[PDB]
């Protein structure tokens, strides 16, 4: 675990951050007879695998976010439509580029943690964990990545509800 950040946000509290990430974002709408190729999402080392899943806004179409590790995904195999694997870490920015002879990268980058190790197997699928980031994520609701967030920073005296700056000292 590491936490890079634009300046702007330095005294901004986690929790604040993402909850206005999350505000301007909204719910890019995944669900039965919805997904279409606006929420679709797109990932960068194979068609359904990849060291990168990036969705962007489908309501202001140019926010978005950006998973990194290692994701592997499950279209229709048991259990139905559930990330999982090794997810490393998570990017919030504004203006996605790139992601097909070359990586996924955010424009304008507003902040971006590292070294989640958030692990998920296809055994627990669609009530699993970096499933349920992710894809809380994709839905606008922060709630899954502040409880483990909060989990990455009780072992270190903090929660999402500290300072950037706060945070930042405490880790490098
Ligand atoms: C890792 C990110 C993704 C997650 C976490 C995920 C999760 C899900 C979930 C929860 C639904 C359920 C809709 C419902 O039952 O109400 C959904 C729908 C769907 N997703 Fe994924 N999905 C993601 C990536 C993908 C990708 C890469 C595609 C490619 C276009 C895709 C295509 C679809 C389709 C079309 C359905 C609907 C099938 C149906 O009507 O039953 N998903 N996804
Ligand atoms: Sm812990
Ligand atoms: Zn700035
Ligand atoms: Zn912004
Ligand atoms: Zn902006």
């Amino acid at each position: 675990f590491s936490v890079n950040y634009d300046s702007s946000f330095g005294g901004y509290s986690i929790h604040d951050y993402l909850g206005q990430w999350a505000s301007t974002f909204g719910d890019v709408n995944h669900t039965n007879g919805n997904v279409t190729d606006a929420n679709s999402g797109g990932f960068y080392g194979g068609s359904l695998s990849g060291s990168q899943y990036a969705i962007s806004s489908t309501a202001n179409q140019v926010t978005a976010f950006v998973a990194g590790g290692n994701l592997t995904y499950t279209l229709f195999n048991e259990p139905a439509h559930t990330l999982y694997g090794q997810l490393d870490s998570l990017s919030f920015g504004d203006g996605l580029s790139g992601g097909d002879t070359s990586p996924y990268s955010i424009q304008v980058p507003d902040v971006s943690f590292g070294g989640l190790n958030l692990s998920s197997l296809q055994a627990q699928g669609h009530d699993g964990v970096v499933h349920q980031v992710v894809y809380g994520l994709m839905s606008g609701d922060t709630g899954a990545l502040e409880t483990a967030l909060n989990g990455i920073l009780d072992d270190y005296g903090l929660s999402v509800n500290s300072t950037f700056d706060q945070v930042a000292a405490a880790t490098a």
